């Protein structure tokens, strides 16, 4: 893949692989996600910055500061089949103080159409403390030359309360799991949540949205348990909490659709 | 990818991605274990097999026969990094009436120096009872044809003791694990072998060889234990096996080299 001509948006083309559909014959919603952080880290790197803090600038990586996902947004209309060409294109928008946004439309690269949208909030934390931190000019000045300026949108939640009606309990993150600089990669909250919808729902309904909304990351000797309610077409609210009722982790919300 | 000119060996590459790689910040074993399957299956999709069985001719699928891997041996001189194009060539070979073999190299398409090897034995097997067939004439007939016929080879284990001196227990396959026919990827073995290796040995060394003997599959609702001693670079014998002390799922043997 590359940079546009324009320089403010990245494009990479895949085929969806054997190993990356489930039982539909159609990519999973972990595979989504997986490219969807690939053309990320492929755009921050074509333009200097390092994956580590997920583009780190300079007064960044000075101050041991990293971007994490406050907030991840994902819609499938249509997941990719087995062997088809799936083009993301993904660019990230300043949002003042707050923080930065990153946006990926999914596109059949065969047929030209909008077959997926993410969006995603980061904010500034310090990589030792994990302690939060707004955007100063001078590490907006670093990467605002990289964003496009007018705004470009891909897209122009409550605590669930105990008795959970599903749980997956005991939920631990595998080297697999873990990314170069080892911290738990985001697709594992998105696999931990699915684990506790029960298998009838996956097997008859196709996830059209997920919602995922991070309080605090898993570290690698941490323990999870995943919250299903249903709120219902069928939607879902969904906690991760740290095993012996730990800290939130994460909450969420999914809306599935019947197969066809 | 495609076949190679004379249509007996396959050819795919692959470009390493972020979330492909660990700390050493190389593509993982897991990574290595899953472009091999892939471009198995492009391999038997190229020629007319069926995926599911992992490449079943007409006769096959007629008789409810699949293929399942009886052993994996992989050798890893380099793991590639981020961002690194890596060349697979594969290529399937006869072994009679036992079974069939599916042999890889791998290269860095830049320098085309050879980074790894694997070697698999596959077994015929009836998808129903798990009962082991050995290949008759009309099965082989079916696909003799896509095999090269001399030999090429790319490389030309005892039950573990109690007590284990390293184990990880209660392993289960989550959904991201099983593949598009409800299968628990043979690659997810490999990663339940490797979780029981401690932490510090994993930080300073790099996996070279490993060796896997399948006893039988794991199901969706099946816990595992991951069983390791040292018998040495660093050797290792494993035991993957259900909990309560079940049935043996695999056994296998690493062997790391220092970084
Ligand atoms: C440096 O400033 C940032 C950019 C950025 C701006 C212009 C060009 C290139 C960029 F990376 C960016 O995308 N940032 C956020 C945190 C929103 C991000 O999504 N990072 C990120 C990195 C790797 C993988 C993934 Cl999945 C996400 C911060
Ligand atoms: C059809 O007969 C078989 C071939 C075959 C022979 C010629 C041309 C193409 C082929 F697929 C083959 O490779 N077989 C075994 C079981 C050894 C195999 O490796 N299958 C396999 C399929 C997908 C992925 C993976 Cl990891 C392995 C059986």
């Amino acid at each position: 893949g590359s940079l546009t001509e324009d320089g403010l948006s990245y494009k990479e083309k895949f085929v969806v692989r054997s190993y990356e559909v489930g039982s539909n014959k159609t990519a999973t919603v972990e595979t989504i996600a997986n490219l969807l952080q690939e053309v990320g880290c492929n755009h921050a790197q074509s333009v200097g910055f390092s994956t580590d803090g997920f583009a780190t600038t300079t007064t960044m990586r000075k101050l041991h500061l990293i971007w994490v996902t406050a907030r991840m947004h994902i819609e499938i209309y249509k997941y990719p089949a087995w062997g088809d060409v799936v083009e993301i294109e993904t660019w990230c928008q300043s949002e003042g103080r707050i923080g930065t946004r990153r946006d990926w439309i999914l596109k059949d690269s065969v047929t030209g159409e909008v077959t997926g949208r993410a969006t995603s909030k980061w904010v500034m934390m310090n990589q030792d403390t994990r302690r939060l931190q707004k955007v100063s000019d001078d590490v907006r000045d670093e990467y605002l030359v990289f964003c496009p300026q007018e705004p470009r949108l891909a897209f122009p939640i409550p605590k669930l309360e105990d008795p959970a009606q599903y749980s997956m309990i005991g939920l631990k993150p595998r080297r697999a799991d873990l990314d170069m600089n080892q911290h738990v990669n985001n697709v594992t909250y998105i696999g931990w949540v699915l684990e506790s919808i029960p298998q009838e729902i996956v097997d008859t309904h196709e996830l059209q949205v997920i919602t995922l909304d991070y309080r605090r990351e898993c570290q690698q000797d941490d323990v999870v348990d995943s919250l299903t309610t249903t709120t219902s077409d069928s939607q879902f609210l969904h906690l991760l909490r740290l095993s012996g009722d730990g800290q939130e982790i994460n909450r969420g919300t999914t809306l599935w659709r019947k197969k066809p």
